[PDB]
């Protein structure tokens, strides 16, 4: 002893070597002793061969430290191979534990499956928190690299994932929740990683996985080739049947195509997905499709695909989500720098109705002819949406206009534009077609908020709207000029600015009519300084003129007050 | 010796064990020797108990390496407890050092306070650079986790912060500058961290802290519960009384409410804060308010709150900053996917005046009725803002119009629109109310720049403006038709296109007037190809007509040149 | 032996000590043995001096582990100095290797050059993957810190770079590709780093480097001072002669000016650069210029410069790229919070033509007078761009208008607006000047897509366009009133709504003419309910009137259908 102070036999560097019979049977000698960190040394101390573990169960936050690195090659560093017919290599599980396991993981380790085809899992983590897998590899099997169930607060960064998955595998799997829907995968970082040459979902989640607050950022995903096990189904690199808050950002994705192992899209989001998925500022190369969004709130912006050697421009998300999606185009630039798919050219001032606030839950649905393909279904006697009027417009001197693109599901839908419960105007909605419905708000009618409501008896599908100030209002009114003797004239009823615009009328257009006014000399007389007017119609023919018109119309122009 | 080459007693693995009497008195034996790295081994070598340090002072970049992990549990890994009545556990300080300490920190260590209520600091870092605290924990006291004064170039990532703070504590504190305002906290990364169940500011700064270039990104902040010490005051998760360049992005924030330990908002920014704070693309859940911005330039976009179980939609930032803030709505989506707070519906083409360039410092102030609540105060004889005219509009054939929303602080404010020192037109500003002031720029007056100036004698508050091309210009002019005999007519003075629009006039509206024109047949005669015109007013009554009008007006429509 | 189980002499902790003669000659004893990890201990075991390596070649993924930290100071931790006249310290190379090196690097090491002026390289990495350099320093020479050739999948994060470069050095260099253009630098992370007081490019690439998928994020770049070797040429902090997919985001940049060692700009991008460079959300302080973009697709948004003590507002990117660039202003705020350079005020609805899709590669070029300085050159008989018409506009009841800003390179350019191969209308383009060319699409002509084509015989330069719905259409038509006897009148040919607007005409303006209409009383008669009309011109003079006009024009207003 007397090692200048302590004793010798200082197995503080608890390497695998101190334990028992064989590597895997040393197993719980490691674990039974409840040692905190175990060194695993390089492939030199096992004679060029990897240490071979199988079905090792870790019930406590055990650091397995290595002296390898992220990388495919197996000839330098710590290397670990799954055993002949074992289901997993390590199962870090707090199932049955009084206190939940918190910490531990895999540091500096090249982890392989026993064979390039062994279905199963490499590393399972169940009911655990603050697992880290750093500077590692996960490779060489046809099951899942890392399988996660009820794991929180965790980190998987700077690793390689390769030759993983197939028919019933993939990379990192968010499995079903363990018990309650809150026993999910949440607060997990997947960063700085490299994914390559894999089958199944590269990252995925099950139909009951309920994941939340997932970072998938600054990774590199690239096809690379087909592994031992090709895909049996149309596949997506990121396949999340459920997903809540998620950042999927600043990643590369390269060569994901149908012909290349059936990667028909980059991201797929299941119908039952909820929370906000940000798919933003990814740089793609020669990818076939952004993917399929069947559910959730998904925001996609800033993504750019260089088409490279691909035969076609990237296809945009197919969206059938029942929820607001804001899917800005994935820009397609050809390898020569030419844009062949640009930003979506929207109608000026277009707002998809799902982007507006409202007091009723209104599921979105797919319509091929909707501006964004996504439209609200609004049943009878139900608010569409209600929004705040800009403070610059509430000056008593601004006419505004709402144009809404709508389709009746059947006969009898009516849209009303309202200020609160006051009905401003109504439009009957034509069944079965998209049409633009125009509603003007006189300057004296505009208040704090506006709403559209279905006041009819059938469902209306609401696409989007344009709302804003206008500098004129159209006006049509009854006339009855009758039969005029030679030289006789008729003067229309007064058209008060109050009725026309709700505010001073600056001027009007020439008047037009619901029929020919042959032989009528027409002019306008102001009846007040505020732009009220009559139209005068004088028989200029020299003999009796039987007029036919019964309506007159103008465009009335509006500016401010009297100065 | 002759250890196949060297000597034995190879205390190159300098564990705590080689030093002196007790853990803390080993203290400077460690430190006096000036050893670079010290291993601290797991809770097994101290008999299930943590090693207990207090008031240990580190004057040199000392790595304290551990074999623990980020995590709450104290039963596996390196664990360190503050001592009975000690103020701190470690003080990494370069106070008095000839050369500033640069490096060192805390690697793989679960750090606890002696008791869940001990006010003080766990870890203080003063006058230091390139401190790293990685894979750690900071927990179990009512003071500050990490206290920072004059620390630069540093990193605190992948840690847990929990059961910290209260009345006079919090998580990570940016304390006052040490001496000169440049002895601040700058270039610090706070990433990949987990904050939980804490009181005070989770991250904060003092009124004299002057921090700059701070990342707070891809962390998880969640209420979790109330710790031993509840908040005594209304609190904010991020409370920066001073802050310059800062990225606060891609974080989760969950369940921050008044009822939940008085977290009345997520972010608060002090009045004296300066540099650009980016609060962007955070995903919130059941949070009560974005917070209160009392100062600085703050940009907030891309944030989305899922309201979840909260009773109310998230409230938006209250902003009283004297400086430009660009605060895009934090979108509120209900747990069912329904938007109940959408993006702010702005007037079409609205620009808040603080977003424009100008040659004078003009502090912003709060006005409830301003479009963004933030408005400029512009004293007499002072420029409001000046901007560049788009090159597409400077073709000699484009009329433009400025609409500015303004309120006089008192009688006598005047806004002038100018091209350089040339005054284009003026509007007297009404005291005490918001009104829209309209200024037209004839096509022949538009040059390189435009400016608004207060040319009056009182302050004007400037909200925002709309500036853009228009396809018409309103025009009003003097007439004097007088008394007309039967059949007699009056022709107005010529209305030159040069005066009307400054360019060819395409057409005009019907003319209106400052009073009734009963009995007057009115038409327009072109006087040139370029749209100049007179109005003719003919007495169509058959007897003497005494007219009353003295002004005529039209809308004049403009298109391009003559072809 | 019988070390309670194993043998003693357990040189599993392979420190440098076990090898051979001297540090560098231990060289391949380390390497020949093919040891995976080598510890290098602190400056204490070499008597206060750094271990001094030179021209050490590593052909296999060797971890060189240290117990230092990122930092300038050389008195605590592992420190390594280049030798007297050696070209490099380590060359991690897989040149000649059967299997490519994958893994290894530099962990916890302060790496210095022998002298502050030694041109050369500190660390070269050639033909390698998954190199990591973490928690390190790279300092004290006038050559390159890290030189990279054919390195992939790699990471350089959390390091210090200082007193590096000069005339023929810099920080991190992406050197030429090794053999095929795919033997590049790709999938590399440069994060969390600190750059300081350096010359040359801080990060750069050669004219043949072809880099792809580079992160440069959340670093701190600051002038700091001039090193031993000042710049001999105008320099850029980031100088990438070639660069494809790259994220340059969330970085600080501080005090980069011409006077401060000739940093004339922050980023320079070479003419032959391709793939999408995102320069986004950087926070600059007292920087002189964003830089010079001579090539590639570059997207720049969210950047803000606080001018601080600098004398001038930051200058914006100079752009001469042949490819689409979307360069949103770098906002300039003065140290007092006043904006002095705001967002670019664009014409309302402006789209630079390069942002649109098209079937032909059309290189962009510089024009000082272009809205963005970047314009397309479109030769004869070639499409300009083609875009999709918004679905809200394709209702058969919407008139739209294209305004395109264009300059003929020479006489004879013609722009045609077309729906597919159907020509809607044409404009001859004036040589040598920018002009706005207006094209109206009647409501009955609008289909699925629109295109502009050069149908002339010279090149046209295309700046940008405005495309959108309009609520009127201008119309001009032939008349022949001739000589009218007293009281006689002329009625123009019918103006069908079909010809005027392609849809119902709501009203028209007063008619104007190609000359004076003195003495003509003019009115309009509707000829149908759908807004067709004639103009009547009656001689109101009482004697023969010889008219002179031959054209009449109106603005025609359009709304929806008949209800």
């Amino acid at each position: 002893d007397g090692r200048t102070i302590q004793e010798a036999f200082d197995s503080l560097p608890r390497l695998e070597s101190f334990s028992g019979s064989t590597a895997t049977d040393k197993l719980r000698a490691a674990i039974t002793l409840g040692v905190s960190e175990v060194a695993i040394g390089p492939v030199e101390g096992n004679g060029g061969r990897p240490y071979e573990f199988g079905d090792v169960v870790i019930p406590y936050p055990l650091r397995i430290v290595g002296c390898g690195s992220q990388g495919i090659n197996v000839t330098k560093g710590t290397v670990l191979k799954r055993s002949a017919g074992a289901s997993f290599m390590f199962h870090f599980t707090g199932e049955g534990q009084a206190q939940r396991p918190m910490g531990g993981g895999l540091f500096n380790i090249n982890l392989n499956g026993d064979t390039a085809t062994a279905l199963g899992d490499i590393i399972k983590v169940t009911q655990w928190s603050y697992f880290k897998a750093n500077n590692c590899a996960f490779q060489n099997m046809a099951g899942w690299g890392i399988r996660l169930k009820d794991v929180m607060e965790s980190n998987i960064s700077g690793n390689l994932f390769r030759r993983l998955g197939g028919p019933s595998g993939g990379g990192i799997l968010f499995d079903d929740v363990r018990s309650a829907v809150t026993d999910n995968v949440n607060n997990l970082h997947i960063e700085d990683n490299t994914f390559a040459l894999m089958s199944g979902p590269w990252i995925g989640s099950t139909a009951n996985s309920n994941p939340d607050l997932i970072w998938i950022v600054r990774n590199k995903f690239e096809f690379d080739g087909t592994p031992a096990a090709p895909n049996t189904v149309d596949s997506y690199v990121l396949d999340f049947q459920q997903l809540s808050r998620a950042f999927i950002q600043d990643n590369g994705f390269t060569h994901f195509t149908t012909e290349r192992n059936r990667y028909v899209g980059v991201l797929r989001v299941g119908a039952t997905a909820v929370g906000t998925i940000k798919f933003e500022d990814n740089l793609l190369f020669a990818c076939e499709s952004a993917g399929l969004i069947a559910g959730g709130i998904v925001v996609s912006r800033g993504n750019v695909n260089n088409q490279g050697s691909a035969t076609t421009a990237i296809k945009q998300f197919t969206n059938t989500s029942s929820k607001l999606c804001k899917l800005e185009r994935v820009i397609n630039v050809q390898s020569n720098g030419n844009v062949s798919v640009g930003q979506q050219i929207l109608p000026d001032g277009y707002i998809n109705m799902a982007e507006l606030p409202g007091n009723t839950r209104l599921p979105s649905e797919y319509d091929a002819d909707g501006e964004t393909t996504s439209v609200l279904r609004v049943p009878a006697n139900t608010q569409v949406r209600q929004w705040s009027v800009p403070k610059m417009y509430k000056d008593g001197l601004t006419v505004t206009k709402v144009t809404v693109r709508a389709k009746g599901a059947a006969a009898g839908a009516i849209l009303s534009l309202q200020s609160g419960s006051t009905v401003l105007s109504t439009k009957s909605i034509d069944a079965g077609v998209w049409k633009n419905y125009v509603f003007y708000v006189k300057a004296n009618q505009l208040q704090e908020t506006l709403q559209l409501r279905n006041t009819g008896t059938a469902d209306v599908l609401a696409d989007g709207m344009v709302f804003g100030k206008v500098d004129y209002i159209d006006w049509d009114f009854a006339i009855a000029p009758g039969t005029l003797a030679a030289g006789a004239k008729y003067t229309t009823p007064n058209q008060s600015y109050l009725d026309v615009a709700g505010m001073r009328v600056q001027a009007v257009s020439i008047p037009m009519f619901d029929g020919p006014t042959t032989g009528l000399q027409v002019w306008v007389e102001a009846t007040s300084a505020n732009g009220s007017f009559v139209v005068v119609m004088k028989n200029d023919t020299g003999s009796e003129l039987v007029t036919t018109v019964t309506r007159c119309r103008v465009r009335a122009f509006v500016s401010k007050g009297h100065h």
